[PDB]
This record gives structure tokens, sequence and C-alpha cells, in this order.
């Protein structure tokens, strides 16, 4: 860790953002190999980044966050919550899956989105009421290739244009933009311009990708 400190402060001064750790993938033109890398370095983050007053979401359809869970170890409560920031319909089992995991992980409750007044809607709305309290946002960021209309990623399946302007139950972008500290977790070559997307958009506070993504932002 720790080998591209210039780079990360570039990136930092270039886009405006606190926060940017550069991984090196052991493959490093490797999508699988950079998502472990991230995810890595992402646990150590969260390791000692973490507060227990923090009020965690996760996008749970996220496989870089899936690797960033499993390099996570399991005892005494380590955060508040963490909220499934979005969820769908079956996949979508274990993006619930995956958001219970971290709240075994991190010893504490999950707010889950499960897949004529009924009651799942009431949970539906009892995550929705924890998106004003959530503190941390971990998210990864999808390519696009909407795409007609101008949309080159999305976040929580909430899609943006390449200056970051935006273009199923999620968190939106604009309560993204206002929370605390919004991780971002994302690299390869085929993500770039959905990453400074995401960066212009203003939308990360901390972002963990590899160097050849690093490069090609930068």
């Amino acid at each position: 860790q720790g080998l591209h400190l210039e780079l990360e402060t570039r990136l930092q001064k270039m886009y405006g953002i606190r926060q940017v750790i550069v991984v090196e993938a052991t493959e490093p033109d490797d999508e699988e190999s950079i998502k472990q890398a991230i995810g890595s370095a992402a646990a150590h983050y969260l390791e000692t980044s973490l507060s227990a007053q923090d009020h965690i979401g996760i996008s749970s359809w996220s496989s870089t966050i899936r690797a960033m869970v499993s390099h996570m170890h399991p005892g005494k409560q380590s955060a508040q919550e963490v909220v499934q920031l979005l969820g769908g319909v079956g996949g979508a089992f274990e993006a619930t899956l995956l958001t219970q995991r971290l709240a075994t992980l991190l010893n504490c409750p999950a707010f889950l989105l499960p897949s004529q007044r009924i009651v799942e809607m009431e949970e539906v709305k009892e995550v929705l009421h924890r998106f004003d309290s959530i503190t941390l946002a971990i998210v990864g960021i999808g390519e696009l290739e909407l795409a007609e209309r101008g949309a080159v990623g999305d976040i929580c399946l909430r899609y943006f244009d390449a200056q970051g302007k935006p273009v199923v139950v999620s968190m939106g972008l604009g309560k993204l933009r206002s929370i605390n500290r919004v991780l971002g977790l994302a690299g390869g070559v085929r993500k770039v311009q959905a990453i400074k997307g995401a960066l212009l958009g203003g939308y990360l506070d901390v972002l963990i990708t590899d160097v050849g993504t690093a490069r090609g932002l930068g």
C-alpha cells in the first residue's frame, strides 16, 4: 500500500476530492485482481477509519463491495447500523445477504430491502427512513456500455452524465451528495469516464481505485 502518493495528490487536486487511495492489483490489467485489491484496501480503511457512531449505507449490488466484505473479519459494536441503499427483484437475495453479512461483522442492526396495503410497504419505508441518518455511504460505480440520452455511469442505479449531472428502491444522487462521507470503490479501464463523471458531480469524498484507473483519470 501507499506506493503512489503523488498520483493520489494530483487526483485530489484535479477533482477537488478529499482523499484518493491508490492500490496496485496483483494482475494490473485484470478486472477481478483489481476488484480484490480495492476490496482489500476498503476492508482496511473501514478497520481504521470507521467510528462506532457511523450509520453506514451500502450499494449492496456491487461486487467490489462484495470483495470488501469478504476481506473483513469477525466482538463489540463497530457501527450504529448498515442500510441497504438499493434493492430490486430477482441476485436481489445475494444483495440482501451481503448487507446482513456486513451488519453481522460490525455487530450492528441491518436495514434490508428483501427480494391493498401490505406489511412489506412498511418494511421499505423503514429503510427509506434511515437514508437521512446515514453518515458513511459506501458505493460502487457502474459504467454504461439512457446512453443516447446522455448517461455514462450510475451510482445505486441512479444515472449521471460525463459531468456528473443526473439523467427499484434506492438513494438518489442529490441525497448522496450531502452525506458526511461517501466512499467510492471502483477501478477498471472501462470505468474511467464513469468514475470521472461521479468525481465531477461531487458524489465522492474518498475514492479507492487501482493504478491504471488512477492514471487514466490523472
